[PDB]
DNA sequence: GCGCGTACGTGCGTTTAAGCGGTGCTAGAGCTGTCTACGACCAATTGAGCGGCCTTCGGCACCGGGATTCTGATGGGCGGCCGCGTAT
């Protein structure tokens, strides 16, 4: 049949996590995927840009790390890094 | 439109610090050179994800049955009708 994949499974549990027996319209659901896919290119594209400025050829986590910092304002940014840094840190701990 | 008020432009003198070209020093960019770890690629197996399809309980707002309260015809008894009516 057709494809047209989306992030619907990811957005839904997140909302469950923050009000479990709280609801949503089928119109705000796409707004959400539209919103995510939009932020996706915003961050990953910028990573691509720096990589081939100061003369290197792969994109790691550090770059995102840097990228994120100047893409967003002071207070959210730090918490965001923190969360980000740990999630992965744990990831490696396992293996 | 008009009129009041005052603040901001234009000037001079005083004053303060940029810009100039002079030297010295070393830090940090840029180059360079070897290793090897981590990502792309190709393979084969496996279940997360998408289309397709129809689920069940709880909550908003309309509802249900039974005792109880208020309105209506009924009725004997004390009074009043003054006006037609029979008896001597």
């Amino acid at each position: 049949k057709t494809r047209k994949e989306s992030y619907a499974i990811y957005v839904y549990k997140v909302l469950k996590q923050v009000h479990p027996d709280t609801g949503i319209s089928s119109k705000a659901m796409s707004i959400m995927n539209s919103f995510v896919n939009d932020v996706f290119e915003r961050i990953a594209g910028e990573a691509s840009r720096l990589a081939h400025y100061n003369k290197r050829s792969t994109i790691t986590s550090r770059e995102i790390q840097t990228a994120v910092r100047l893409l967003l304002p002071g207070e959210l940014a730090k918490h965001a890094v923190s969360e980000g840094t740990k999630a992965v840190t744990k990831y490696t701990s396992a293996k």
